[PDB]
């Protein structure tokens, strides 16, 4: 499903990005993409509950100039179906920093060169309920 | 210009909050809401000292990229170098919007919309919050 778009965000280094959502009791996967447009992902956040073949796996990857990059994998999924999660993201030119529930928290390889994510979209089975900036 | 947003998915009844920055130096802001920016149910536009007004809150539509007709309200709760939010709720006949140390008001829904997708953010008004209820 297509959720939330949202563009002009202006979010500079060292400030946080806080996504607060309702993940769907019958919950396959969801996706928070944040770069500078559709084509262009710092990151793409991608927690699948059961969805290609995996399950309680967090993918993230890029995407430049429509290409998808090197995905990468964690090994935490601080996400239960039916229930309340928040993400909390910051970036720098190293790196994405992502905060999620249970104290758990990753970098991710910033591989473009953005002054600013000024674009997310969300996707799938988490209804998005708050954004601050 | 300010935050974008589009599939919002706002239904009748439903409660949007919008919170932010009042610039220190405002003179006027905007938040348009409706189907997309050509079609507006809401144009709510607080003017400080700006197109002809003072402490006045100018309403309109926009049907097909075409202005409607003007409202102006009779109260202005906002000053510039603060916090405000903003609450806006629709039905079949009216935008309600509610705005702070209690005052509100009604604008009627001249397009007749079922569902608002789309929000933007223009002038002295920094969004930093925006909430689904
Ligand atoms: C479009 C879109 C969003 O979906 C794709 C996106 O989530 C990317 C992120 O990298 O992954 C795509 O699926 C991959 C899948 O993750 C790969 N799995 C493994 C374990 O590496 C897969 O690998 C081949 C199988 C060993 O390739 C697919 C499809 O590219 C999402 O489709
Ligand atoms: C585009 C855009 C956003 O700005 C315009 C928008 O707010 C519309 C909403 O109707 O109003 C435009 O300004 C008017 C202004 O409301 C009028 N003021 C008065 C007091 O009638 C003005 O009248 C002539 C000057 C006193 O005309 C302007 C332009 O139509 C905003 O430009």
């Amino acid at each position: 499903a297509c959720g939330l778009v949202a563009s002009n965000l202006n979010l500079k280094p060292g400030e946080c990005l806080r996504v607060r959502g309702e993940v769907a009791p019958d919950a396959k996967s969801f996706v928070l993409n944040l770069g500078k447009d559709s084509n262009n992902l710092c990151l793409h956040f991608n927690p699948r509950f059961n969805a290609h073949g995996d399950a309680n796996t967090i993918v993230c990857n890029s995407k430049d100039g429509g290409a998808w990059g090197t995905e990468q994998r964690e090994a935490v999924f601080p996400f239960q179906p039916g229930s309340v999660a928040e993400v909390c993201i910051t970036f720098d030119q190293a790196n994405l920093t992502v905060k999620l529930p249970d104290g758990y928290e990753f970098k991710f390889p910033n591989r473009l060169n953005l002054e600013a994510i000024n674009y997310m979209a969300a996707d799938g089975d988490f209804k998005i309920k708050c954004v601050a900036f």
